[PDB]
């Protein structure tokens, strides 16, 4: 998790707010369907760092995101989606 740049995504599941946000983020997400299959999380769309994208996106949407160094995030989940 290290890339900057203009997102839009709107309070939508989070696997393709990710899948979204990458794509104009050129950011990468590990993270299993397992999880996605229940995670709806707010929207990220702005110009910004992965790092408030995310936080964005992943505004307190029952979720958490472990940052990398390597622009390959991973999710974590307490208490999904709230």
């Amino acid at each position: 998790g290290s890339a900057q740049a203009d997102f839009d995504i709107p309070a939508g599941p989070l696997a393709p707010a990710l899948a979204h946000f990458g794509q104009s983020a050129h950011i990468l997400l590990s993270y299993p369907t397992a999880l996605t299959e229940g995670r709806s999380t707010s929207g990220l769309a702005g110009r910004f760092d992965i790092d408030q994208g995310l936080a964005i996106l992943l505004a307190g949407t029952g979720l958490e995101a472990s940052r990398g160094a390597n622009a390959s995030y991973s999710l974590q989940a307490s208490a999904s989606t709230g």
